[PDB]
């Protein structure tokens, strides 16, 4: 196998749909890693990266993140709650097709992993996992916000209990919380997770995610909460995310120093999301850009899974930027006007909430 960056896809996870077929009413749909998918090959890209189909995870694998219960509901074949438009579900976001949502759930699972250990092995540079359903919602025992298993968990889980990397960073930029993500690792200072998302003190979804909550046990100040206050005026966008990144984000990644980098990288705080699914305006040059940092760390053993993102526009621009990035193209931070301004004052008092509370943990993030 060459040593470039991969790609994991597979019409597998384009199963996961609702019975009832109405894809506006159901918006996390087929179509987002299938634009994703032929965009990247009309843009050349694809070509130039090592595409692999993926796998199952095991059962053994998917309840190394979750419960035995939780395993057998969503893991296994019945032969071993109703919605509104008369499908099936957890809820009345999260659908539930009786033929292929567990299949696509465990492929999401078992590729991110498989493409983790290829990376973490150093037969690939780095990847992107073209994968869905998400993830980083579900938690050790319950499915809910369209995520089923955690991918981004287990591959971090199977990495650790196979001996394939000891520190591993989980950076999850999505606009929501991953509160499964958050709640796995917890107590594991092993395992540093950042993330930065829309928090509005609990008003928005899944309302979990504050800066005070920085783990514990072992595991106190390697869980770092970007808590973004204050709603959606003045605008939360590139200015932000890049001081997110300068002040928070890469200081304390390179103090933790992983020796592999997993990113849930959802594209539902890119422009074309309004409220109350996101409202932001991170361009796709940002998004590349964030990639070209995180691969600095860890040798450049990088992983992005696909986690959230609805606007095909938005989420196919982004997914474009983040492989170029991956293929070895800079962004020249000079070239483009609005990274000039400086970040709003609702964006620097959450900074100064992140900065205040990890400052007992972190040497970067002290100061008189
Ligand atoms: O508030 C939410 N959604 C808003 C609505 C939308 N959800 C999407 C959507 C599209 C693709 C993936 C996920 C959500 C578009 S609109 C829900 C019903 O229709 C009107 C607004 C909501 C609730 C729970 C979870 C999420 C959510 N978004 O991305 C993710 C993911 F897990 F990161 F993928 N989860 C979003
Ligand atoms: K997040
Ligand atoms: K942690
Ligand atoms: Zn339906
Ligand atoms: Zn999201």
């Amino acid at each position: 196998l060459p040593f470039t960056t991969g790609l994991i896809y597979d019409s597998v996870m384009l199963k996961h749909q609702c019975s009832c077929g109405d894809n506006s009413r159901h918006p996390e749909h087929a179509g987002r890693i299938q634009s994703i998918w032929s965009r990247l090959q009309e843009r050349g890209l694809r070509s130039q990266c090592e595409c692999l189909r993926g796998r199952k995870a095991s059962l053994e694998e998917l309840q190394s993140v979750h419960s035995e219960r939780h395993v057998l509901l969503y893991g296994t074949n019945p032969l071993s709650v109703m919605l509104p438009c008369g499908g099936v579900g957890v809820d009345t976001d999260t659908i539930w097709n009786e033929l292929h949502s567990s299949n696509a759930a465990r492929w999401a699972a078992g590729s991110v992993t498989d493409l983790a250990f290829k990376v973490a092995s150093r037969e690939l540079k780095n990847g992107f996992a073209v994968v869905r359903p998400p993830g980083h919602h579900a938690d050790h025992s319950t499915a809910m916000g369209f995520c089923f298993f955690n991918s981004v968990a287990i591959a971090c889980r199977q990495l650790q209990q196979q001996s394939k990397a000891s520190k591993i960073l989980i950076v999850d930029w999505d606009v929501h919380h991953g509160n499964g993500t958050q709640q796995t690792f917890y107590q594991d200072p092993s395992v540093l997770y950042i993330s930065l998302h829309r928090h509005d003190d609990g008003n928005f979804f899944p309302g979990s995610g504050a800066v005070d909550e920085v783990g514990a046990g072992s595991g106190e100040g390697f869980n770092v909460n970007v808590a973004w206050a204050g709603g959606l005026d003045p605008p939360m966008g590139d200015p932000e995310y890049l001081a997110a990144f300068r002040i928070v984000v890469m200081p304390i990644a390179r103090e933790f120093s992983p020796d592999l980098v997993l990113v849930s990288a959802g594209f539902d705080a890119a422009e074309g999301h309004p409220a109350p699914l996101g409202g932001y305006h991170v361009s796709a040059k940002c998004f590349g850009y964030m990639t070209q940092q995180l691969m600095n760390l860890a040798g450049g053993a990088v992983v992005l899974a696909l986690e959230g993102g609805h606007d095909l526009t938005a989420i196919c621009d982004a997914s474009e930027a983040c492989v170029a990035a991956l293929l070895g193209n800079r962004v020249d931070p000079l070239s483009e006007e609005g990274w000039k301004q400086k970040p709003n004052l609702n964006a620097i008092r959450s900074l100064e909430a992140v900065i205040r509370v990890h400052s007992k943990y972190w040497g970067c993030m002290q100061r008189l």
